[PDB]
């Protein structure tokens, strides 16, 4: 985020947040919960993503031909 600023959490709320704003990939969304700034490594990060976007059941929309996650429209 700016100035170095970013997520230190994992969260359903900060997913909700980032896929409100605009659809997005799995590998958009982990470039924004960062271990510098959480602590947690890429495999532990990854895998409450997964977690989170399985309860979160978002909409699925294909940008690209690759499948994005929205809570908007
Ligand atoms: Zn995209």
């Amino acid at each position: 985020g700016p100035l170095g600023s970013g997520d230190v959490q994992v969260t359903e709320d900060a997913v909700r947040r980032y896929l409100t704003r605009k659809p997005m990939t799995t590998k958009d969304l982990l470039k924004k919960f960062q271990t510098k700034k959480t602590g947690l490594s890429s495999e532990q990060t990854v895998n409450v993503l997964a977690q989170i976007l399985k309860r979160l059941n978002p909409e699925r929309k294909m940008i690209n031909d690759k499948m994005h996650f929205s809570l908007k429209e």
